[PDB]
């Protein structure tokens, strides 16, 4: 069973919710999904399942790490939900199916309960200093570099308290000058024009151990900014 949430509207993915998520958030592209799961075929037979292993199976989702099916379904699935997803082979091994467990031309369901998301770890050193959830995606390939001239519409958290809201323009490369913290003019520099995002801030990309009174932030504060990069001249 289940109503079709295909993006073409061609019944490959089917899915019927088993227990209602909490909140509102749904996983979104880039971000870190953990969930558990079991694959049965259409007579009944496990073919797979995380719940043997010690662990919980995690992946980048619309990264194309999993099957289509998958990327699809999970990105409307609220975090605590369990569902029942049944998959054409379009939208899974196809044709060939997958050599021993699975057969060729194989419609496939699957349990997935969704455990937590977290978002995209954008360091070169993989410390989750600058996280990133996207609340929007941009439009088009192009993003921001040394040099450019970017207008962004910022909103700077420390908890629940806002501390900085600005609309600005300014090259990148001399963020540093008007109060913004390496992280986040970082973090524009991997964004889409268009693209609205929550950019989260470790104390060591964020203003460290000395803080920034003029904006009410303490020692060894972690940040969360909301920003639009909303244009771009380049170099």
């Amino acid at each position: 069973e289940g109503v079709d949430i295909s993006p073409k509207q061609d019944e490959g993915v089917l899915k019927v919710i088993k227990r209602e998520g909490t909140g509102t958030e749904m996983p979104m592209i880039g971000d870190r999904v953990f969930v558990h799961y079991t694959g049965w075929l259409l007579d009944g037979t496990k073919f797979d399942s995380s719940l043997d292993r010690k662990d919980k199976f995690s992946f980048d989702l619309g990264k194309g790490e999993v099957i289509k099916a998958w990327d699809i379904a999970i990105a409307t699935m609220k975090v605590g939900e369990v569902c029942h997803i049944t998959c054409k082979p379009e939208y899974a091994y196809g044709s060939a199916g997958s050599p021993p467990k699975i057969p060729p031309n194989a419609t496939l369901v699957f349990e997935v309960e969704l455990f937590e998301f977290k978002g995209e770890d954008l360091t070169e050193e993989e410390d989750g200093g600058i996280i990133r959830r996207i609340q929007t995606r941009g439009e088009g390939y192009a993003k921001p570099n040394e040099g450019a001239i970017v207008e962004v519409a910022l909103e700077g958290y420390y908890k629940d308290k806002l501390f900085d809201q600005r609309e600005l323009r300014f090259e990148i490369g001399e963020g540093e000058n008007l109060d913004l913290p390496y992280g986040l003019e970082r973090a524009i520099q991997r964004m889409e024009k268009g693209e609205h995002s929550i950019v989260y801030l470790k104390p060591s990309y964020a203003f460290g151990s000395v803080g920034k009174e003029k904006f009410q932030i303490p020692p060894n504060a972690e940040l969360k900014y909301e920003l639009h990069l909303k244009s771009f001249e380049k170099a």
